[PDB]
């Protein structure tokens, strides 16, 4: 493939137009009073929406290069949300902010290496400021507090959320399932979770969630890398007539057997999905075992001779539910005998006796947790199935923020936090004057979100911003009501975590580009 | 296929533009403070990186001719790394350097034949200087020294490395495997390695390594050239239901049987691969046998009436691991009985008795080495699987440098070594004035690397350069810290070997072009 | 002293000159910076590091100056490398006089192509 | 009028092609085995001469730059004629010669100005030399 290559500005300029489109298109939907975009559908009526994430999703430019600039931002702005539960848009918004000015600078004659530096500093600093302004969130009060708010006033919501963490703890594993009746339901059942995503997006069966919810399927607990499909035939057929889904866990899965299942499911007979096993080497050993224990499943170790073909349903584990995402698998209610489960615990416990290491003791400990800890579940009750599934949505939302609120507390959410921090370190200087500018850009860029909101609301940016600077603390302007005050008291905040994330990520990519000197791609 | 043909300048000019792109695109990533390039991915988000090798890899121009110019460089610049473990980039940088000037000269009216000559001399000379500047690396001190440095300060690293060579020797065969737990592990086990690369890139299962790692596969020991696939069917199926990979070794493999496997593997059931056997003629005989011994495998000699269809696993050898690269195969832990293995040694050892030649004694000797010498292994220990495989990487890196460091010592690594040597032979003259110029170009070209770094760091090239010329020895400028001093003491060096390699290779190709008068290619 | 040493010299002398506000200080710094132009253009017309010489020249005092013709430093005067004070002064003034304005352009009008 | 400026090598090259054209056109007529050139004329019939300067004058190039170089060398061929009405072709040859080499050396990276001097001196030297050889006719 012969490539097309651009340098310096030629390159940067493309990148800039590329990004702008993305940002100019997704930004108009920021405020609570955001405007809407129309996403043309191939089949049927177009789609109107104010959800940046969706908008962003659809963006792809013809001009490669320009398109790269766009995809580059989207990538990290996504990562932002990935590791915070929101900000996706905001990040993008800042992204532009920085990139724009700083990119003019580089092009103006100033040194790029410094500009980046100056910025990073600004960010670094503001990030602290954020830590300062952040208001803790620890007691079940604060918890239900933030929850009910992020659930949009609905107190009942914030309630359960507090209850939940109040059961399995803050670090406890909580999940949601549509309610069976009109009442909400919080229950704790033998269950577990671990960081390990699916090996194929084509597994997702819940598009809007990018997740894979499975109904009381069987569970496979191998101990080798499954490349060839063969081994499965026995079991894969058992579950075929078993009329139930099936999940897999082992070293990994090569396309030979992998690529096959992917299609085998995407419009196929038996529809299943799998994910690598937690831990590596020696660790995985017990790890998987723990799971077997919990699901009442049999572990297939080749270090025992037993092969896959040499296995029947009697060897599979079971749980009533199980969901996986881009990078995490979590089971619910495993059929493992309490006697068995509880016993295993005893085992581990003892093992922690060795205490021969704080890493080994910490380790064993962690397993103890997963296994004996359990998994809290909720069932969004509701009158109509609409409200039902709708509310359910709002719930999963809140929970996010809440976890986040817990982790890093929260702050003013109208773009306020940023304005604040910026006005703060307004002297902050750098060595090279090219670094000062670097810092300005950075700071001035933080005004972005707020100004944009106001803008989208049809209000005076410069004016609102100004008066917001004036006050202090979490004193801000509620775009939604056009009233200033304590954004937090007014129920307008952002999990400290996300705001940072957003801002860091945007900074990241920005400099990244500001330091880019070449771009390669295919020819039109 | 009708070709398109260009001459003299028409030819050279294309070659030049061609090369430039490659170098202008790859050079910006040189310093420790290099800028980054964006490599557009077909599916998904583009890739940002500062790794020249990667960049280079992607470069391919539309204009054939210009594209040749590029590939020509890439080829030899790769060869450089191939035979030194690094420089890939640097070589390229220099490559340009020379080519640019010398190519102006030719086009200016000066004689090409001399220009080349004048350069080669300059190189030749400078190469020596390097020998002088080179600082030995032999004691386990210097060994763990460089290692840990190249490992990026991490002392534990340089450690094992020195330990390793301290086991099977400097010429010993060392390998790396992921760690099972958190602890690093160094173990010596029956194994072997030899210069013989895969017969198909479509065998690589480790893309970023361009190598093939196979899990305790079976091993075949043929004795003929394998053209037809038939013979395999018995065994090919035995190992197919054996659910294990499989390696092969014989005279060679014609596409008939070759091409098949390649596909049979690239998205196929039984995934395997093979490589030619070491030694040629009489040598290969025993050569392979030794291997049988070690792997405990059976040798299929047609000179025995034994065929391939006539063969079962009982005839296959085995090892816990094995990896092949562009041109080197190496096994890990053969299942052959020490009894056997050690016994074989007795045989050979005796055989050396003849010692009827310093080639024959040397030869039998070498064999002994491989077989009884053993292969040292390492298991990069780590907390996270990330750091794990990451650290694993840095290790293999360092290892390289070290081997080289050993081989030819080391020198100032900020492009320093070159500046030095250049300022040295600054009088050096040639017969034809067209040779003097030849020499200048060469010399002035050696300032390229340093100058580029300074440049990439946003610093004054001309200035730093100057002051570095001033000092002497390994006195240089650390771009990473912006402090001059003893680059070596400051932990900034380059295995004498690579620096030479790089420089020589660049020189090679440069004149090669400067002496090119015609170019043939297909039509657009 | 020629070789554009005089200027580069007076530049160091105003290293502490300041104005009513920051922008203005930059404005000043800008100008002093530019006074190294003559010198290093000369150097550059000799295929030599404009920045390297300039440095060494700035390291010196009085009429220490690089001699482009001889490619060696020394006293510009003893070397008979003299610039009539008047020109040196006019060059700086006239140059600034326009430059100054020029950089305060925000809009420009002219006919169509 | 709007100009078109060219620097260094590009400029030079053009300039040289310009010289060459002229030169090459006047060389042909050098010596006993010298050949003729035909200068067209809207006036009457074309002109056939072996007079170097006659030729020079007629040369004008479309390429503004190639033309410039031509328009310059043209003067040596010229002045040489005002001086002693002969040797014109010859003179030209030397320039063509000098310049070719000269540029090549500038291309070599030498200071042109010294190149100039080296040549100038080399010449002043050459002159006495001749005055030495000159013997009374
Ligand atoms: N028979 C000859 N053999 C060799 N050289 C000759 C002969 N006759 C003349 N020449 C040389 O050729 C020169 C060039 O003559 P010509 O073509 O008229 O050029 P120009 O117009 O410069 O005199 C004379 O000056 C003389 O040196
Ligand atoms: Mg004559």
């Amino acid at each position: 493939a012969a490539k097309d290559v651009k340098f310096g500005n030629d390159a940067r300029v493309k990148m800039l137009r590329g990004v702008n489109v993305l940002a100019d298109a997704v930004k108009v939907t920021l405020g609570p009073k955001g405007r809407n975009v129309v996403l043309d559908k191939s089949f049927g009526a177009p789609t109107i929406t104010k959800d940046g994430v969706s908008v962003a999703r659809e963006i792809e430019l013809e001009d490669k290069f320009e398109n790269m600039g766009a995809q580059m931002v989207k990538e990290v702005a996504s990562k932002a949300n990935d590791a915070a539960g929101d900000g996706t848009t905001t990040a993008t918004v800042l992204a532009q902010a920085i990139i724009t000015e700083g990119l003019k600078a580089v092009a103006a004659g100033m040194n790029p290496m410094d500009l980046k530096r100056g910025i990073d500093k600004a960010v670094t600093a503001a990030v602290e400021e954020l830590k300062a302004l952040s208001v803790p969130c620890s007691d079940s009060k604060a918890i239900a507090q933030v929850g009910t708010i992020s659930a949009n006033s609905d107190e009942t919501v914030g309630k359960l959320i507090a209850e939940a963490m109040d059961k399995v703890g803050k670090e406890g594993v909580i999940t949601v399932e549509d309610g069976t009746g009109l009442q909400d339901e919080l229950d704790v059942v033998e269950g577990m979770q671990f960081d390990r995503g699916y090996l194929s997006p084509y597994f997702i069966n819940k598009p809007e969630t990018g997740a894979v919810e499975l109904e009381s399927p069987f569970i496979l607990l191998a101990d080798k890398k499954i490349s060839n499909i063969r081994e499965m035939l026995p079991v894969l057929e058992a579950v075929a007539k078993a009329g139930k889904p099936l999940l897999i866990i082992a070293e990994d899965v090569e396309g030979e057997a992998l690529a096959t299942l992917v299609v085998n499911t995407m419009r196929g007979i038996v529809k299943v999905a799998a994910v690598k096993a937690p831990g590596f080497g020696d660790r995985r050993k017990a790890m998987l075992q723990d799971i077997a224990t919990l699901t009442g499943g049999t572990v297939i170790s080749e270090e025992i001779g037993m092969e896959l073909e040499k296995a029947t349903l009697e060897d599979l584990g079971q749980a009533k539910r199980v969901v996986i995402n881009k990078d995490t698998t979590t089971i619910i209610d495993g059929v493992g005998e309490e006697a068995a489960i509880q016993g295993r615990v005893a085992q581990i416990r003892q093992q922690i006796e060795e205490a021969t290491s704080d890493y080994d003791r910490e380790k064993l400990q962690e397993r103890v947790a997963k296994l004996a800890g359990g998994v809290a579940v909720i069932k969004v009750g509701a009158a109509t199935e609409v409200e039902m599934k709708e509310k359910k949505a709002r719930v999963e939302d809140a929970l996010h923020a809440t976890r986040a609120a817990v982790e890093e507390g929260v702050v003013a959410g109208g773009g306020v936090a940023l304005i604040r921090v910026a006005s703060k370190l307004a002297d902050l200087r750098g060595q090279n004057e090219d670094q000062n500018v670097g810092i300005k850009v950075a700071l001035r860029a933080m005004e972005a979100p707020l100004r944009q909101i106001v803008l989208n609301c049809g209000e005076e940016p410069s004016v609102v911003a100004n008066t917001v600077k004036g006050g202090d603390g979490n004193y801000g302007y509620n775009a939604a009501t056009e009233e200033y005050g304590n954004m937090i008291d007014m129920g307008i905040l952002d999990p400290t975590k996300v705001t940072r994330s957003a801002l860091q990520y945007a900074a990241s990519v920005a400099g990244l580009m500001i330091t880019t000197e070449c771009m390669v791609t295919d020819l039109p």
